[PDB]
């Protein structure tokens, strides 16, 4: 077999990319400021993790073993549970004590036969009284929101339609239903995409199927009271170039960003419209809406070039690290209309940026608060000569957030400093009766000069200054999405506006 | 009450000595070398790691929760379990989220009355299938050693006769005896020392009740075949003092290092004959046997002032940091002797030195391989200007590890690197066959260029050449004593030479 070496080499885990591996407790958290009192919930995330050095060289962040972190907040105390999910992979590889499952996507490349590859790193939401696991090539892994606990793959009852669960649900505010889809819905390579969603019940409502134009990359979607939006990323898949141990996904400058529109409720596979964008990469989906004339309005990350340059075209044409910026665009589509080119978005600000979260309880509705990473290049923002030779590779990199006013167009930045970077916010509604957007924000800081991780806490009032920062021992290495689980909130999410 | 702080402030719990207070587990450790196969079982080490911030202000390193770190080694692989021991002090502690303890060995500063004020944090031993967590004001607390769970407060089956329990028990590799003491045996301030014995099978065999001349501090003692012998460190206890919020210990320049001596078998408390070396502090015993003659010969770190500074005489004349060195000494009795003052010691070696370890194949009888902890100040070998502004105080400064022949008078010596300083090392028979002192000498590092631990592996062939260096991802702050458990050793303990 390719020998698995005994420890981590590479620049995608050197430096605060190394991974620590940890799973237990560390109760009772250095706190420096103080922690709202009345804030009681869960914040957890996931960051891919590698259990094991990689017998693939260069390994993308993308393909590590996914690690919860759970931080538990009462009464201004807070403490951290971490877990690894037990995916089939983590399982087996560690009985084996070496790594098994090989290139991203790709299980002509695997040293054994696996039945599901997820790594179950991408993201980590709540639905009825289990934590979710989620891989977008997989099923969900389910867990135990107290313990991390993880119960196994998940099906829904026997219900689960489709082989894949994206990674991005929506949770309607005021159906209570996830709105889900998966795409290669019937394996490697399917044009495949299953449509579906679960109402408050647990019991499923839609199942959809419809074919994508080209086997594309669907990374988040979009769903507005009437309809659900299915932007394409511009990476194709080949199975016979998998085959040969190539890579799944690469990059087609010859095809628009593909916008699909199925009405959201009764329609079949055929009602679906590939609406035809200009090219650029679909990045995460803000949030969407029907305005007044029954319009959706989409706003979203979007750039003019391949984000994913590790991935690039047929033959080997793409951007290079850090050349690629991403801006909150807004699109507007009518499923009325047979105009299929759409035209360029109107964008929302200037920044360079990713990861948006909206106040989710008016997710599918009209919003005016949007809280995003922002990477800004200005002079001093960030000590590149001090932070670049600690950080390693592989993961995007955010020096602050920005809070967007929709109505006013005013902004406000978190800027943690010059030598810390952040990861996705969340948002935490200050109880019940607040107003849209108005509660608190935690962000995960990467902090360079201790090689340690932070949690920062936010009043939305001032996003300048931190209200508490709690300091935590070790690195958590940089990770993906993560989602707040509010005490008061019966099945684990808040109540409509 | 006292305002609980809620992050740690002060020299002891700054740069490597900020706790971390983790529990969990890190499986796999990254190595590089090649950890030799045929090592199989646990080493087990205990920290002191306080868990909540104090209310007193600079509390010493003594004073913090133990917290048991197993490392568990087999076919070159090696896997960390770390977990706090169940003190009650831990728990109640938890369960307030705040420092209820207070001053070391004191009380009458504690918020709440105490029944075992143990932090469990000085050595931890194995015994008949469980771990000893041992601190010596206490009985021990006893623990799982696969699992790290602890069972509760220890009793010998209700058959412990103190109130305390010495951190320094001996093991009789050919009786297979359990050679225990305490001291302050009956409460603070008590001249009581009750010196104690379990055969193999856990019953009691020896129980004799004795008069210490001060109460003063016995920190260790030594067993040969035939005697048992006390070191009493020149700290004294004053409980008027205590009473007052004064410190448990304080040290004493009228008085000698007393050394008692009783037989070891069927003795009355009037049979210890109280010797009188020269002033000084009684560091910890290497190993005690007796001669052709049937004198004893006693090998320990000796100073000639307080090592303990922390807690100077009635009028605070005491030394500074760094300024007291011990040295390795050989101490002369003979039970038969009615001269009480006895000779300056003769030293074996140059070195500052303290932490000395044998083969425990040969406790209480003659040994001829000691291995130490050094602290060499010559120019180079530390990196002060660099390792000081990162290390915090209150914790022994090592720079390297030493071992000695006792026939051939050779000294090898490991130098882990200008950047790096070590803990008390642990020796392990290279199987049953061995020789004396042939094997595997492990110990932990703190590497203050990466803020790291890591833990060495070297053959005693030649102690300077690392055979493997583990790489562990987080700190593990210094700590105090440690021990192997080898997995062909049915009761946890090596087979007698
Ligand atoms: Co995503
Ligand atoms: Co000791």
């Amino acid at each position: 077999l390719p020998p698995a070496p005994r420890y981590f080499q590479g620049e995608n885990t050197a430096g605060f990319m190394r991974p620590v591996r940890f799973e237990g407790d560390i109760t009772n958290l250095e706190v420096v400021g103080e922690i709202p009192k009345s804030i009681e919930g869960t914040f957890y995330r996931v960051m891919p993790e590698p259990h094991l050095p990689s017998f693939i060289p260069n390994d993308p962040w993308f393909n590590g073993d996914g690690n919860i972190s759970g931080f538990y907040f009462k009464d201004g105390h807070v403490d951290l549970k971490q877990r690894y999910v037990r995916t089939e992979k983590f399982v087996r590889e560690a009985e084996a004590r070496r790594s098994l499952l090989g290139k991203y996507r790709n299980r002509y490349t695997d040293l054994v036969e696996f039945k599901i590859r997820s790594t179950a790193n991408t993201n980590i939401v709540y639905w009825r009284g289990q934590l979710l696991a989620l891989k977008e090539d997989s099923p969900p892994y389910a867990m135990d929101p107290e313990t991390l606990e993880t119960f196994g793959v998940y099906d829904f009852d026997g219900q689960l339609p489709s082989l894949t669960f994206t990674a991005h649900p929506k949770f309607d505010p005021v159906t209570r239903e996830m709105v889900c889809f998966g795409y290669e819905a019937k394996g490697d390579g399917t044009r495949d995409i299953c449509y579906y969603s679960f109402g408050p019940d647990g019991k499923i409502a839609e199942t959809v199927w419809l074919v994508s134009p080209v086997c594309g990359m669907i990374h988040d979607f979009a769903v507005t009271e009437n309809f659900v939006i299915f932007p394409i990323i511009p990476l194709v898949c080949d199975v016979e170039r998998m085959k040969q141990g190539g890579d799944h996904w690469q990059w087609d400058y010859s095809i628009p960003m593909y916008i699909g529109v199925l009405p959201r409720r009764g329609a079949q596979g055929s009602d679906v419209k590939w609406f035809e964008a200009p090219h650029g990469f679909a990045g995460h989906v803000a949030n969407a809406f029907e305005d007044d004339k029954g319009h959706i309005q989409l706003q979203m990350a979007y750039a003019k070039d391949n984000v994913f340059f590790w991935w690039p075209d047929a033959n080997g044409k793409g951007p290079r690290p850090g050349e690629v910026e991403a801006h909150f665009a807004n699109f507007v589509l009518d499923y009325q209309s047979d105009k299929l080119p759409l035209a360029e978005p109107t964008y929302l600000v200037d920044d360079d940026m990713e990861f948006p979260r909206i106040d989710d309880r008016v997710a599918t509705r009209k919003h005016k608060h949007t809280f995003f990473c922002i990477f800004d290049r200005k002079p001093g923002v960030t000590d590149f000569e001090f932070v670049m030779p600690r950080a390693g590779g592989g993961a995007p990199m955010s020096n602050g957030l920005a809070h967007l006013n929709h109505e006013t167009g005013d902004i406000q930045r978190y800027l943690p400093g010059p030598r810390k970077l952040t990861g996705e916010c969340i948002f935490i509604p200050r109880n019940s009766e607040a107003a849209e957007g108005d509660g608190y924000v935690m962000v995960l800081l990467a902090n360079y000069e201790d090689m340690c991780s932070e949690l920062a806490v936010l009043d939305t009032k001032d996003l300048t200054n931190e209200v508490a920062l709690i300091k935590l021992p070790v690195r958590l290495r940089p990770g993906l999405h993560g989602n707040w689980v509010d005490k008061s909130d019966v099945d684990g999410h808040p109540a409509p506006l």
